[PDB]
């Protein structure tokens, strides 16, 4: 009929294993994204971020919710629009042509599973997007010099937001 399924902080160790998987895959994408970033453009300190911010347009900050306690739908709007901007930009770099390594597909694959879980949260309540362009158009820098620089710059900002996301992910067991 129904095996014994007690309810006492049982679901947790599995979440720890998944976290470890995201840690190893994030580290591999970090060293591979930095080595590929310099071997491709240069990946120097602050310098091109200016032309990347004007041509790339300002994007979401480092974190989503301030103190993680203010409107759940709002946090889902910034996390869905932010993750949608990172997935669209990643789709642009992969859409360019110079593959230079199939690894970008497996890293984007992990980001695909993430966007999927956010689309599940959307299933519960995710019909309030915060982006109203002309009518379908965004994932495509146009492919060129400023566009390639926009791609590598978004890559660095992607690893930064990824580290801060892992941080807040570990800090989610207060209760």
């Amino acid at each position: 009929m129904t095996p014994l399924g007690p309810a006492s902080s049982l679901p947790q160790s599995f979440l720890l294993k998944c976290l470890e998987q995201v840690r190893k895959i994030q580290g591999d994408g970090a060293a591979l994204q930095e080595k590929l970033c310099a071997t491709y453009k240069l990946c120097h300190p602050e310098e091109l971020v200016l032309l990347g911010h004007s041509l790339g347009i300002p994007w979401a900050p480092l974190s989503s919710c301030p103190s993680q306690a203010l409107q759940l739908a709002g946090c889902l709007s910034q996390l869905h629009s932010g993750l949608f901007l990172y997935q669209g930009l990643l789709q642009a770099l992969e859409g360019i042509s110079p593959e230079l390594g199939p690894t970008l597909d497996t890293l984007q694959l992990d980001v695909a599973d993430f966007a999927t879980t956010i689309w599940q949260q959307m299933e519960e309540l995710g019909m309030a997007p915060a982006l109203q362009p002309t009518q379908g158009a965004m994932p495509a820098f146009a492919s060129a010099f400023q566009r390639r620089a926009g791609g590598v710059l978004v890559a660095s900002h992607l690893q930064s937001f990824l580290e801060v996301s892992y941080r807040v992910l570990r800090h989610l067991a207060q209760p």
